[PDB]
């Protein structure tokens, strides 16, 4: 095969090798969960990695877009990524100028955030609770979407899991967030809460200390017939 022949480029110094080999473990890594394992063993996990660090934009966004196709993997395979350092550096570009890379960048975080209980614990440790409740307040809309995904995901497991986003301080920021002309975020926002709310006495308490009362009660007469449904059976779990 050409897996490992292929990653031989990435660390060559020829651009015009480099380049020609940066996409094509992209078009490769999207190419099914079974790929998926083909590639990491390959030995581009490190390799596009390396790249985050990489003034050209050309090469950052590719490198991002690999990156992100392995992350939306099966639980195991998610976990390679994981155990090769791309977490304390794909987190670091979501502080970047750039709206293209953020965006990339962002995408990776959340297909990865988005794994299995042990998966998830693994992010909380890493430290990237706060980090991402601080992109909840942004004007960049784009970056706050994403930034949903991760915390989202994170409480999307057992209650203690769910608690790793409450300790984070996501029970207020969610409860700001409500507050929102925008209809995507509205609904975002309540899948959040919603999630958080599903757990037990102590899980939901914790949610009524948080402030969605009000907006799940406003919510019962919205237009949308499912946010309208959605937030009559959250309302009744708090109750």
């Amino acid at each position: 095969p050409d897996l490992p022949k292929l990653v031989k480029l990435l660390k060559s110094s020829n651009e015009e090798i480099l380049l020609k080999a940066l996409r094509a473990l992209a078009e490769i890594a999207s190419g099914g969960n079974e790929q998926i394992q083909a590639v990491i063993d390959a030995g581009a996990l490190p390799a596009l990695v390396q790249l985050l660090s990489s003034p050209n934009e050309q090469i950052l966004q590719e490198a991002l877009w690999a990156l992100s196709n392995i992350a939306s993997g099966g639980n195991e395979q998610i976990q390679a990524v994981i155990d090769a350092g791309a977490l304390p550096a794909l987190v670091q570009l979501l502080s970047s100028p750039n709206e293209q890379i953020l965006q990339e960048a962002l995408w990776a975080l959340s297909n990865i955030a988005s794994g299995g209980n042990e998966q998830i614990q693994a992010v909380i440790d890493a430290g990237a609770l706060p980090a991402l409740v601080q992109l909840l307040s942004s004007p960049n809309e784009q970056i706050l979407q994403e930034a949903l995904w991760a915390l989202s995901n994170i409480a999307s497991g057992g209650n203690e899991q769910i608690q790793a986003v409450i300790d984070a301080g996501a029970l207020p920021a969610l409860v700001q967030l409500l507050s929102s002309p925008n209809e995507q975020i509205l609904q975002e926002a309540l899948w959040a809460l919603s999630n958080i709310a599903s757990g037990g006495n102590e899980q939901k308490q914790a949610v009524k200390e948080a402030g969605a009362l009000e907006k799940l009660e406003q919510l019962q007469s919205h237009e949308n017939e499912k946010i309208q449904k959605e937030a009559q059976e959250a309302l009744e779990k708090l109750q």
